[PDB]
């Protein structure tokens, strides 16, 4: 509260570390469904069903232009990618399985990097 300061973690490396994590995401072989925005005019349903589209290229642009206030807002956008994927795609499908794989991949890197 006012003039009662909670000891804070060092966040000076967060931008670099998130950029590193995102690079590993972008280069994962199962990243292909997530590299670019879903094409809203070639994919029936998507615009109506998915209220907040998100993809790695959009996250990269936001990270490069100071649009994430903190690391948690970055992780929210990454998770949004996989939450959208689960909403729209069957688990069995190639895209659906890619999403599950990439979520698992991200969350381990997230824990290993920041839950130091």
């Amino acid at each position: 509260s006012m003039s009662v300061k909670k000891p804070k973690r060092d966040d000076s490396k967060d931008l670099a570390l998130c950029s590193m994590i995102l690079t590993e995401m972008e280069t994962h072989e199962d990243a292909w469904p997530f590299l670019l925005p879903v094409n809203l005019k070639l994919v029936p349903g998507y615009k109506k069903v998915i209220k907040k589209p998100m993809d790695f290229s959009t996250i990269r642009e936001k990270l490069s232009s100071g649009q994430y206030p903190n690391l948690e807002t970055f992780a929210l956008d990454v998770r949004l990618v996989f939450d959208n994927c689960e909403t729209f795609n069957e688990d069995d499908s190639d895209i659906g399985r890619a999403g599950h794989n990439m979520r698992k991949y991200f969350e381990k890197k997230w824990t290993d990097t920041f839950k130091v």
